[PDB]
Parts: structure tokens; C-alpha cells; sequence
């Protein structure tokens, strides 16, 4: 920060720049930060509300807030998102630049119902980014409080709190307490501003393409293989009795399923099938009971969304996996809603390489046949990785999360966030912010005790974030036209992705990245 | 912006400088910007008020305001306007320079009827000019909110909203939504100021001259042409019977109308004739029913003012075209007034080259004559452009619009604004302004919802605009004195173009540019 | 040409290169040229088949063939055409490069039903491009014989013949005879190849954008004009009697139609309205009788397609102008078909700036009102260009013609081909080709007479054409998604723009260039 009160500390930048193979998206918002917990750290636990053995937790809640811009629609307008997914086979972030400026602090007083708000010029806020990843990382959990979709909106900064190890509702001795005033933090008055730059580590391009071939069909339809398979264990029946024979054919156009193949579909961890038409579902509650969930340290944790898998089969639109999809709300929807209010995403583009989430991986033989014994087989509901598997990660959506932090561990297998996006070992740091305490008048004779009495105040201002995205051009030689993302065209009562008569911005549908096709 | 609170960011400049062939006019005003729509974008449509099939509309309304200086009297004092039109055959703009400064922001509170206004030092405003013409262009539509005629007046900035395509009151899928926080915009506190410069593209000089000749009379009166015309299809009657003969004369002083001519009058699109003396008009409502209007996409849109055409005939002062004139209000006139309160402009100076707006273009033969058949002709009410036409664009008035933006299209014919002034493919950019939201105290526990609750505030300050005009000197050799624009001379209850006893500035009459004459 | 028989004279190039602001499209085909008219020039005329006064013609037919690549789908794959129109606001050609190579000549013999074809090594073909525009120009008339849509197709070169002035079926003395062996032409054996380069003259970008605003709605909806209009010619009726009064309002949000406007819709030349649902059409033949046609030199020539005008009104999909559209055939359609077999193009994107082709331009007052006389008005069916008109040229389609040659004349008004594309004063030259005559054995004693007896032969080979196209990028700030051209998505019996089970390439629908929007 340089100049004084009457000089703005930074300009509004919200813009998109499409140049060559890069796209530089800048977005600026206006934020407001309350005073959390009356400047106190409080240990929160599930002991207060009984809950259940699976939902128990122990942790801390802090006065600090934090900035979240982990969703795409923060950085992209629906138009810009349309250019991205129509013209390109992939994109990944490169650089990041972050600014706070035009900081204002207000003090508020309450007298007999009157609420008076006045500028407090000399009070400060505290901002620090954690570069060393020393704090618990609560980003990537898909919480709210991210910058709004719509530039003209104003948002409130969420509170920062974290969870640690526990036994029941108590605290095991490995539990950690992190005091956030124990880090260096820059203090900013109304003239000061805050800025830093960041550079993403190298990650694979996201795949914005949907394959035009399937694993089983990669063959050549016109030509007949030179590899035999075992066609029949009996002689061709003449209508009398089956007679033992071994007969081998060649894989060919007639029979593709029997034909030899180099590759296997991706792994699957299966989940229940739910239909959108109510009368086709069973009458019972199978939501939690018939759920697909993993058992960790005595806790049954629902598997959501789970391993990336095709949501439904070919001809079945209405079915969806119980836990296997990302689900979004329509504008103005509460936290408890019915089916019509949610926006449900499906992955139909991974059908070629991936199993259907609601169905088996395959079928495998469970016993040794003999003359007297008959061949038996069992179904494979779950399958780990086998040599020769290929798969496709879950798509990212305009509302979906951009990145998540790969935990620090001895090992991991093909880390990518199951919700979607870019797994990062060193993600964009957490930016934390707090209103510095201002004490109310002290008693005039010394007492050691804690104040607990402060001037109520809040601070507002603008925040801007600029990410440099890298692109991968579409090389395809396909003759016929691609699928594209297309606006409505026919007349309707109001425009999609635009404010209504009341000024409420609304997103009608989710938008995935996979339209353009390429060979498998 | 440079210095702090207690230092004025710019001087008052309102001045006129007449040097050589240029005139540099500077004008400065004090403006006030409210808070529109509580910082919201609202889709507006004709669905709310039923209206009629022609008046349906669909669009958006924005919190942003915009500066309009599209009228001449913004830049010209009546004296300066008098020098311009008396001494010159034409003028066109060259350069433009724009400044905002001395910006003040006020916060206002309402308690039990008391209205308290106090400075808010740290709050900002947002200003950006659209250089790339990316927004809808609402200038040139002759709306209100332009800088006042009179330097000592204070004005309020109009709200920015725009219209798009529609079907009925609904929105066709080609409708566009433009978020104006999606552009880079400079943010200004009380110490900051805003400035940019502009340069007009090359355009034809406006014609401030009224021709001293007419198309039909361009000939030499003393000499007799060598070209024959067909004088009579009968023998000169001796009082008995007409006898077929063909007879040719020479065009000469006796008969000028029959004489051969190189040029044709300008095009016309005809309109109804209305008289200012009530008893001469028909008793009926022909205003909308007998109107001259064009039919576009099922909508009947009145043609106003229409193609430039002489308002009345030679000896008829009282008649005026129904839609064919620009009409101004007298001081202190409501939006619904009678004839005496309007200031009605007439073009009598284009009578030489242009058709009369209330009368036919000509008469043309509709059939092939024969021995038995008699020659028939039909009237030409509308005429498109024909090779050999000359015409004069509508004059500009001290109250009239300076420029309009030529739409971006494949083709256009002789673009000039039908209201008047300079057609520009890249007009002066739109300068937009908004008061940055200041949030009221947030709830202290996190909620995702939109604030909707802000501190009510407005901002005021000064704006100055300086246009460099180029002139074309009067070369004429005419012996006798010109017509000029002359002040009243005889005593009257109050001065014209000056404040009355109540401080109300008033413009008594419109003033056109065409006085000086030149040969056709 | 350089090397000999056993060395190929050129490689196959069919490719598309998208780089920056340019797109370089190369296409190569295999052609076959018969022997026309037994090497004779024959005067053709309508005297042979009586026809009618409008269809009479006189001209010549030549042995020469000519290469036509005047349609877009020659140079563009449907995919490439999709990139073009989705990503860009305009495109125009820059350079042209043309090659003949791998020329083969075959001689054919017919004995008792056996058809024997053998190479003729020493025979030649003749090729010359007309750079000086000395020949009649038959390109741009939208004939057949253009390179096929589909690279793997083989096509036959059309015959070159031309028409001249005539009186009835006879020849006026101004008729011209052009012998095409009177030009320099390169002669090519199987080793030789032919090449030349060309550079387009500078032309306006085609407009691939559809306006998001309309002329009538360009105003600002929130603000009220300072210009009065004439609202009513009577006093507001109290239910007793109309009383003469003149009353003026301000143009404002309530009444947009009465509001003053700077611009006028494009010109129109009207045409009859036809409905696609048979029962709504009149029962009669109005095709030719009720047609819109122009009368030239006693000939009534249908106006097709005519001036660019919106095909139908807002809510009416089914109606189309009688002559006012370009009509394409579906695959495998004869030259006489019903409605279902044609592919009918509509311009709905010029509705904002252009009149509807089936409806009036406007309405205009035909008489001078008085106390006794009532105001009368007449409809404007045709309108020439008036100052202040803007319009949009007809769109170009993937099947449509690319260019046409602006005739050489004293004057023209806004030349653009009414069918579509780029008007050129010096278009790509006509490339002509012929098989040089090979005489059959002469009689062995001298006779002066014409041979008339030759060896029957034909020649085949490849032709490649490479055009360099320039692009105009899409700058728009529009928030919500654009309309795009999108493939079918849902399952269907066969792929669009691809061969069927029989190998027949087919184009399911026409594809226009106008999807992306911009402000008017
Ligand atoms: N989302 C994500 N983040 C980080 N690492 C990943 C991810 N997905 C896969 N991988 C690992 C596993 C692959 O062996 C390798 C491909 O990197 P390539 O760059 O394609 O050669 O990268
Ligand atoms: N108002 C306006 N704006 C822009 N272009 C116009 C206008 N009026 C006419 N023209 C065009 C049409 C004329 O052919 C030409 C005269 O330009 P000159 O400079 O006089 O040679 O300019
Ligand atoms: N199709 C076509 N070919 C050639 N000339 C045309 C065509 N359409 C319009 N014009 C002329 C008429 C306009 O005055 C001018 C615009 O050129 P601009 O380049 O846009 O300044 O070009």
C-alpha cells in the first residue's frame, strides 16, 4: 500500500482475453467480512448435538475468513465457457495473480433499535496467504462462499474452521490446534492493498473430448482375425444329445464379442440404480441403507460421487446412480428439495471407456469344472486396477470445482479429484482475512482478565483474481459436423444465464466440457 | 488521480475560443448520480403493461448511468451559436477531450423522517468508456439527461438500459445480455479524476448554407435552347376540331417548365399535411391512423421525422408535415401539451433542391396510348433514389442532436441521421458510471444468500467536455446583404435566452444553421 | 510440364489449414472430359422448340469445357464450415491457386457392341484461363458441374456455351461470335501439367453475424425523449363528440412506435406469400401469373431470388416468399419435385434490418386533408433506396455460390450477387479445356472438304484448387451463450453429411453463416 485515504488503491478488472493457445480470465468482486466468534477460537464437536457414530467430529472454529474461487464460473462467463468447450480438446491452468484493494472498514453501533454505521479510518484487517501449506486445507471440499457467478453480485466471506482426529466426540492426543495469529500477516488500512502471484505446477490437460470409438469396437470390421477362440464345448446339436467336442473359430465381423482385444474397461466400484420416475423405484428407504459407502475407522462414509463411471446405459436416460453424480441446485432452492429443483449432471461420454456406474464390471468363473461338475461363475461388482485398463476422469462443469489438494502421503493411485478438476500437490494457497480487534474503553484500574468487549465492526472491499489458462487445439479430420453447446433459439419467457425481472441471476443447467470428439 | 482529500482534482473550464478556421468550445457542469435499481439488473419488457403489438419490447435495465452531451447547446452559447451560423458555410467536429474531477460521495440515512447526509470518504465510483463499441449504443436516440443548456444548472445522470430482439414480450434466443461489470473500469475516490481523449473520423462538413437558386431555374433566362421538346399533339385548334399533328418548340425564356434539365429533385417519402389553424384540419383522429409509417417485422413504426423534405410550400406558412418536423418544448412544458407550447422547426431552405414533404414527387404515365385509348398517368407519392438526384440533409438546430452511430451493416445509402447531424461509424464512446456497492453489516454467521442490503448513497461532482470544431469560411461574392440571425431589438418583458425572475433558464425559439446563401 | 509418361505430374492435395486469422483450404478432384459436338460450334436458338416470348434465346455451343468451383462445399468440409461460422464474424477470399495434373487421354472404339478403351499417349488437351475477361462469363449463374461436395466423387466437366443479343429467335447485328481457338492455349500431353495463381480484389467481409437489436428498438427504454410528436388531432373524447385539437406527447417507454428514429429499413421489392401447408394456399395457379417479375425489353423475367428480405414474419414459420428464397434439392431428387424433396433456405436473421419479403414496406399518405376531406393513405409495395436506409445482404450457404462477376457498366448500386456471395469486378478467370482433334485416316487423294471424321476419345485427370480465406474474429462481450450449429446427437438410422449403405453422399440440410450475434 502506498497513498492515503482519498486515493483508490486499485482499478476494477473483470475481462477475458483470448489469444492464441492461452486464455487470460480476470474477475473482480465486492466482498464483505463480518466479525466471527467475537474474536475467539472455539472448539467445536459433535458432542453438542448427538448425531450418530458416523457423523462425529472434533475441531476448532476461528475468527478468520477465507477467499474461495474454486469454481469455474467464477473465472468464466457462460459465453467464455462456450468458446472453451466448443473449440478445444483440453485446458489447464498456468499462472495466478490475486489482489485485494479499496479496503473499507465500518464501525456499527446499536442504540434502541437504531443501527448507525460509520467509517473507522484507523482500524486494520489482516491478510496472509499460506505458502507453506502449514494449515489445514479446507479448499476443494466444495463448500459455498465462493465468488458469485455474476460479477455484479456481492458476497460474504465464509468462516475458517477445521477438523482433526477424534475418538467419539473427544480429542485423541494427536489432535492439533492451529493458532492463525501465529503466522506473519500483512495489516492493511484503507490506503493499503494486498497482492501476490502464483504459478501452478505442471498437470495433465483436462480432457474436453468425448471418444468417437469404444474399447470393444476398436477392431477392423471388414477383416477376420488370425487368432482362434473357443467357440463351443459340444458338437453342434442335431436335436438328439449334446456330444463333447472342442471347436475353435476366428474372431471376425460376424462375432465381435468373442474377438481378442488388447484392452480392458476402467475400474468400477458399483452403486445402486435410481429412476427419476417415482413409480419405478422401490417403496422403501434405500438411500442410506442400500447406499454404496466405504468403512473407515468404524465410520461408514458414503461414497460420493465415487469413481468416474458412466451414469446410465445406452437407451436409458431416466436412471442415475444413487451417489454417482454431482448434483446442483436451481436458482432459489433451499437445502432440502425434491427432484425437480436439482440440476443433475450425467456422464454419458465415458460410456466407451468406462463401466456403467449402476451395473456390473463383468462375470468371472468361480469353480473348476469336471465331468460331473457344472461350470459356475460369479459377478464382479467391484474391480481394482488391472494391467491394460484405460478410463476417463469425471468431467468438470461450469459450476464444478477447479482443483483439489492431493494429500501428502506415501502413495496414491492416479490422483485426480473424484469430484473433478486438477489434482495438485501444491495448490493455490489459502488466503485468510480477519478484522483486527478494537477494544472498547478499558476500566481505568488494572485487571488481568480478558477483555471480551470490543467495538463491533466489519470491513468491505474488492478482490480480483486472474488465472492464465492454457489450451489444446482441435486437430480432428472428422468430416461431419461436431456436436456443440447451443443456446435455446426458440422464444421463451426469459433469457438463460441472465437476470430475471427481480434481479436474481440464475443458471438454468449445468454445462460439461465434453462435446468435441476424437478417436479412442 | 494523484493527491488526497483536501486538494481539488480539477479546475472549472467553460470557455469558447475562436481562432482562425477552428472553434474550441469547453463546457463544464455539476452532476449528481443516484443509486439505480438497488444495484441490480432487471429484465424489462412490455408484458407488464399490455400496450399494443407495435410497442412491445424486451430488454434489461442496469444500475449504471451514462453521460450525454449529444446536443449542440451543451457546447455552444447562443452567442457562440450566432457567430457560427452567421459567418460560415459549414462546420464539423475534429477532436474531443473529456474529464471527470472533484468527485464527492455522500451517504444518506433516514430516521423517523430526518434525512441526514454525510460524506463517505472511502467509497468509490466506477467509470469506463467503451472504446470498442461492444455495448448497445443508446446515444443518438435523442433522449433527455444531456448536459443542461445553461452552465449554472445541475443535472442528474440518466440510467443505462438497452433493448434487444424479442417475440411479443418474450425473448428470442438471439437476445443478448450484457453485464457491465464485465469490462475494465477505473475506480475513483474523492482524490481521483478521470480523463480520456478522442478524435472524430473524417466526415462531410455540415451545410450551413441555403441555396440561392433552384434546380428548375438553373438555366440562363436570356437565351433559347437548341433542344426541342414535344409541344402539342394536336394542330392549333381553330375552334372546329382537333387534328392530329406533332409540333416541337425550343426551350426558352417563355416556357421554362418544358425546358430540358440535367438534374432531378431529391427523393421523397410522403407524409400528411396538418394545419396550425384548427378549423382547417379535418375533424377526426388521423394522427396514428392517417400516419406515414413503415412496417417492420409485423410492427408498424411511425416514420419520424423522415427523409429531409421541405416542410411547406412557398406561400403557405401554417401547414406542416404530420411527422416531418423536429418539435421542441417551450420552457416548463409537460410531456403532454397543445400546439402553443411546442417549438416547431421548419425546413424552408431545402425547398430549392427537395420536394415538399406534404406533396407529391411528380406524375408519371401509367398506360400505352392508342387511337382509341386516352393517356393515363399516376401520382408518385414515394420515390427512391434515381441517377441525377441532388438533395440537402435536414438542418441541425441549437437544441438538436450532434451525431448518431451508423449501425454496422453490409450496406447503407447516404448515411446521415434523419434527425440531423453527423453520421459516424465510430462515434464518441459511451461513458458509463456507477456507485460501487457498500454492504450493510453482515449477519455474523455465514449465509450464502445475496445481500440485497446496502448503505444508501449517491455521488456528485463535475464533468467537462471540450470539442474542437472545424469551420468553412464564407467566400460568396453576393452584392446585397445576407439574412442573419438577429436578437429582438424592441423592448420586451424579459431577455431571450436568459433567466427570468424565478431563475428558470429558457430557450424561446429553435435556431437553425442555414442563413448564408450560395449558388446551387 | 517436365518429365515423361511414367512419372506422376502432381500429388493429391486435399487439406484444411486453420492458422490465426486465415484458413487455407485445398481440394482435389478427379475429372473426365468428353468430346462435345464432334468438335463443332453450333448456333443454338429457341427457334427449334417454340417456347414463348419470354424464353427466346440465341447463342452458340462450343466443344470446350470449363471448370467450376463456385460453391462453398467444394472448398469446405461440413466440419470446416462449422468452425468458420461458429467462431467468426466474417470471411473473405484472398488468393487462389489452381492446378491440373496427372492427365490421361483414352481412345475408345466400338465394334459390334464391344467397347474397347485404350490409352492414346501422343494426343493432347488444350487449357487456357481467360485473364482478360474477353469471353462471355457463364460462371456465377449457379449451374451444375461444379466440383462435387465429396472428395471421393468423380465429376464430368460441363460444356461451354454462351448467349448473346437477339430479336425473337433471330440474331440482331450486334450479336457476337467468339471462337475459342482464337486464344493462346497451352497444350498438354500425359507428362504435362497446368498451373496458375490468382489474387482476389479487395471486397467487404461477408457478414456471418445476426444482429441482436432491431432498427425500431435501438432506443433507450428507460428514458423519455425531448422530441414531441403529434399524438392526436382531436380532443380526448368524453363520449359526446370529437373536437378539433392538436396534442403533442414525448416519445418514451410507453409508446416506442411513435418515437423519433434516425434510420429506415432496407429497400424492398415485394413478392407473393406461399404456405407450406397445402390447404392454406389458394386453389389456382398463381406461380407464374401472380409472380413478381421484371419487364425487360418485352420479356417478363421472374425476379429470383430478389432483393434480400426477411422470408417470414416473427411467429409464422410455414410461409415463404414465392420467388424470394434459394431452394436446394435433397439427395437423389429429379428436376421436377414436390415440396418434401426440396431444401428450402430462409433468412430470419435479417428481420431486424430488412422488410419481410411477403409484406409491405410501409404506408404513405396519398392526399391533402381539409375540413371536408378525410385523410387517405396508400400502401408501399416497392421502395427504392432512401437516405438513411440500412440493410443486410442475403446469406451465403454451404451449397451456395461464392462469387459473381459485376457486369461492366456505367453504374451500379451496392453491387452484391442477389443469390449471395462476393461481387467481383475481376472474378477468378474462366478455365477452359478441350480435347484436341485427332483425324481418322484421310482418303489418300486430296479433297478440300471438312473432315467431320475423327477418332472418338476422352481425357481424364485430377484438378486441385486452393483458396486462402481471411477471417474476422468474434469480439463480443455478450454474457449468455451464443446459438451454434449443432449435429443431431440423438440416435438415427444414418449419419448426416456422410455416405449411406449404397455409397451415395448426401447433404441433409442447408447451413447458413449467421449464428453469432452482434449489436446493431
Ligand atoms: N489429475 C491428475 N493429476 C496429476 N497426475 C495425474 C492426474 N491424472 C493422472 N495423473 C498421473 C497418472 C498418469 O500416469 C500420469 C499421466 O501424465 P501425463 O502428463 O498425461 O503424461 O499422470
Ligand atoms: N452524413 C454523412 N456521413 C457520412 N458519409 C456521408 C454523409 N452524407 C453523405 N455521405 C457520403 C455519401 C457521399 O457519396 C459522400 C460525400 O463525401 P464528401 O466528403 O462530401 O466527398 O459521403
Ligand atoms: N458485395 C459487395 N461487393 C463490392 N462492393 C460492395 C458490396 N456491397 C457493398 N459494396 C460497396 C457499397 C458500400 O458503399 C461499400 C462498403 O465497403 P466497405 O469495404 O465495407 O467500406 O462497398
Amino acid at each position: 500500500g502506498a497513498d492515503g485515504v482519498g486515493n483508490a488503491s486499485g482499478n476494477w478488472h473483470c475481462d477475458s482475453t483470448w489469444l492464441g493457445d492461452r486464455v487470460i480470465t480476470t474477475s473482480t468482486r465486492t466482498w464483505a467480512l463480518p466479525t466471527y466468534n467475537n474474536h475467539l477460537y472455539k472448539q467445536i464437536s459433535s458432542e453438542t448435538a448427538g448425531s450418530t457414530n458416523d457423523n462425529t467430529y472434533f475441531g476448532y472454529s476461528t475468527p478468520w475468513g477465507y477467499f474461495d474461487f474454486n469454481r469455474f464460473h467464477c473465472h468464466f462467463s457462460p459465453r467464455d465457457w462456450q468458446r472453451l468447450i466448443n473449440n478445444n480438446w483440453g485446458f489447464r491452468p498456468k499462472k495466478l495473480r490475486f489482489k485485494l484493494f479499496n479496503i473499507q472498514v465500518k464501525e456499527v453501533t446499536t442504540n434502541d433499535g437504531v443501527t448507525t454505521i460509520a467509517n473507522n479510518l484507523t482500524s486494520t484487517i489482516q491478510v496472509f496467504s499460506d505458502s507453506e501449506y502449514q494449515l489445514p486445507y479446507v479448499l476443494g471440499s466444495a463448500h459455498q462462499g465462493c465468488l458469485p457467478p455474476f460479477p455484479a453480485d456481492v458476497f460474504m466471506i465464509p468462516q475458517y474452521g477445521y477438523l482433526t482426529l477424534n475418538n467419539g466426540s473427544q480429542s485423541v492426543g494427536r489432535s492439533s490446534f492451529y493458532c492463525l495469529e501465529y503466522f506473519p500477516s500483512q495489516m492493511l488500512r484503507t490506503g493499503n492493498n494486498f497482492e501476490f502471484s502464483y504459478s501452478f505446477e505442471d498437470v495433465p490437460f483436462h480432457s474436453s473430448y468425448a471418444h468417437s470409438q469404444s474399447l470393444d469396437r476398436l477392431m477392423n470390421p471388414l477383416i477376420d482375425q488370425y487368432l482362434y477362440y473357443l467357440a463351443r464345448t459340444q458338437s453342434n446339436p442335431g436335436g438328439t444329445a449334446g456330444n463333447r467336442e472342442l471347436q475353435f473359430y476366428q474372431g471376425g465381423p460376424s462375432t465381435m464379442a468373442e474377438q481378442a482385444k488388447n484392452w480392458l474397461p476402467g475400474p468400477c466400484f458399483r452403486q445402486q440404480r435410481v429412476s427419476k420416475t417415482l413409480d419405478q423405484n422401490n417403496n422403501s428407504n434405500f438411500a442410506w441403507t442400500g447406499a454404496t459407502k466405504y468403512h473407515l475407522n468404524g465410520r461408514n462414509s458414503l461414497v460420493n460421487p465415487g469413481v468416474a463411471m458412466a451414469t446410465h446405459k445406452d437407451d436409458e436416460d431416466r436412471f442415475f446412480p444413487s451417489s454417482g453424480v454431482l448434483i446442483f441446485g436451481k436458482t432459489g432452492a433451499t437445502n432440502k428439495t425434491t427432484l425437480e429443483n436439482v440440476l443433475m449432471t450425467n456422464e454419458e461420454e465415458i460410456r466407451p471407456t468406462n463401466p456403467v456406474a449402476t451395473e456390473e464390471y463383468g462375470i468371472v468363473s468361480s469353480n473348476l469344472q469336471a465331468a460331473n461338475t457344472a461350470a459356475q461363475t460369479q459377478v464382479v461388482n467391484n474391480q481394482g486396477a488391472l494391467p491394460g485398463m484405460v478410463w476417463q476422469n469425471r468431467d468438470v462443469y461450469l459450476q464444478g470445482p477447479i482443483w483439489a489438494k492431493i494429500p501428502h502421503t506415501d502413495g496414491n493411485f492416479h490422483p485426480s479429484p473424484l469430484m473433478g478438476g486438477f489434482g495438485l500437490k501444491h495448490p493455490p494457497p489459502q488466503i485468510l482475512i480477519k478484522n483486527t480487534p478494537v477494544p472498547a474503553n478499558p476500566p481505568e484500574v488494572f485487571t488481568p482478565a480478558k477483555f471480551a468487549s470490543f467495538i463491533t465492526q466489519y470491513s468491505t472491499g474488492q478482490v480480483s483474481v486472474e488465472i492464465e489458462w492454457e489450451l489444446q487445439k482441435e486437430n480432428s479430420k472428422r468430416w461431419n459436423p461436431e456436436i456443440q453447446y447451443t443456446s435455446n433459439f426458440e422464444k421463451q419467457t426469459g433469457v438463460d444465464f441472465a437476470v430475471d425481472s427481480q434481479g436474481v441471476y440464475s443458471e438454468p443447467r449445468p454445462i460439461g466440457t465434453r462435446y468435441l470428439t476424437r478417436n479412442l
